[PDB]
């Protein structure tokens, strides 16, 4: 009698994705329209996904059928930093199944992407959310929305019965859980729950569709992808990170100013985050390594540049849950502005269910390798570490 956890469609529409995929896509149209890239799906637990191939391919056809509706495109059009040439491009966009290769090799499911960066960028999120939900529809067919709201309420109660109203008035939280959500329906329920009953300050969602549907602010910084691609787009490897930031700021003139620091290592990023960049960007996002040590480094760097930390913002989104996020807030509140982003621990928290450990990582750009090192533990990676001093 309970509401089933699965809706009719898995990927709702062209808006059912993370916002920063669109902002980045626009940056590509305007700056590297003809660049080519390669991506490859990867399951880190070596979970046997072979039986999902049929359904996956079936969803692939569905994706190719998607065309943005006029109401959807108009929603985007109302966003001031989205240019008319880009809006028209989205109006004509269609997923090209020819840029996708899926099947089984070594008795293992595989999925690879190869094509113009402009046309393949939109595959990333939907593919993950889709593979996640087809697995869950097979692994947990009886799953219900009810079960989701339940665990959500438990966590909300914990927060209320833990943090003062004074702390909660400053606890900024966002949803970033599209990619590994249990299902679209669960994701929608979770986000509605956040909007209506989050003890702290719910600031928005990265999911554009839900942002339109629920009337929330679409959120999204920049992705590693942007920083990684620049390793082959033109400048010296050692200048790739600064070139990526430079192009971003030149594209958005100060808007969407939150930069990732771990494409290489936070130390390496900081050595090149000079006054020019420090003034332009409103803040940084933590995605790997210890969050508090990371904060000490970023805050210390601002101080030496003569920048008042309290005028900047630090965004934490490394596999956070409410407890871990609250601890960071309590530790740093008062020293620098902070906000948080929670993903799978929000959109895929069902009793007895374990989120899929999958990713679609960029592997090359214009026929050559690109890589991410991060603060967490071929010859390209060796030279890359070398020029950046590991």
């Amino acid at each position: 009698l309970a509401e089933s956890a699965f809706s009719e469609r898995i990927v709702q529409n062209l808006l059912d994705t993370d916002f920063y995929k669109l902002t980045m896509m626009q940056a590509v149209l305007h700056n590297y329209p003809n660049a080519e890239v390669e991506w490859e799906f990867r399951c880190r637990n070596q979970e046997d996904l072979r039986l999902y191939l049929p359904a996956i391919r079936e969803q692939l056809e569905y994706l190719a059928g998607l065309a943005i509706s006029d109401e959807q495109l108009a929603f985007l059009e109302r966003i001031p930093f989205l240019a008319p040439d880009f809006i028209r491009f989205l109006g004509l966009f269609r997923f090209n199944p020819r840029y996708v290769q899926t099947g089984i090799e070594n008795d293992e499911f595989f999925l690879r992407l190869k094509g113009p960066w402009l046309h393949v960028i939109l595959f990333e999120v939907p593919l993950l959310a889709m593979i996640s939900e087809v697995r869950n529809r097979a692994r947990y067919p009886a799953a219900t929305v009810e079960q989701a709201r339940e665990r959500l309420q438990e966590k909300f109660d914990w927060l209320r019965r833990e943090a003062s109203a004074e702390e909660l008035a400053g606890f900024k939280m966002a949803d970033f859980g599209t990619r590994r959500r249990f299902s679209y329906r669960v994701h929608e329920a979770v986000v509605s729950g956040l909007k209506e009953d989050f003890p702290g300050c719910f600031v928005g969602t990265s999911n554009v569709h839900l942002a339109r549907k629920l009337d929330l602010k679409p959120l999204g910084t920049m992705a590693h992808e942007w920083l990684m691609a620049h390793q082959q787009l033109g400048p010296r490897l050692i200048d790739s990170q600064s070139a990526a930031l430079d192009c971003w700021v030149r594209e958005y003139r100060g808007l969407l100013g939150i930069a990732l620091t771990d494409c290489i290592t936070t130390d390496a990023f900081l050595r090149d985050f000079d006054l020019y960049f420090a003034k332009l960007f409103d803040g940084l996002r933590h995605d790997s390594g210890d969050p508090l040590l990371w904060a000490e480094k970023t805050i210390a760097h601002y101080l030496k540049l003569g920048i008042d930390p309290l005028t900047k913002t630090l965004v934490f989104s490394d596999g956070l849950d409410l407890p871990r996020a609250l601890k960071i807030y309590r530790a740093l509140q008062g020293r620098i502005n902070v906000s948080f982003g929670i993903g799978t621990h929000f959109t895929c928290d069902l009793p007895g269910v374990e989120p899929m450990n999958i990713v679609v990582k960029m592997s090359a750009c214009n026929g050559h390798p690109v890589a991410k090192i991060s603060d967490t533990p071929p010859d390209f990676i060796h030279y890359l570490k070398h020029v950046f001093q590991v």
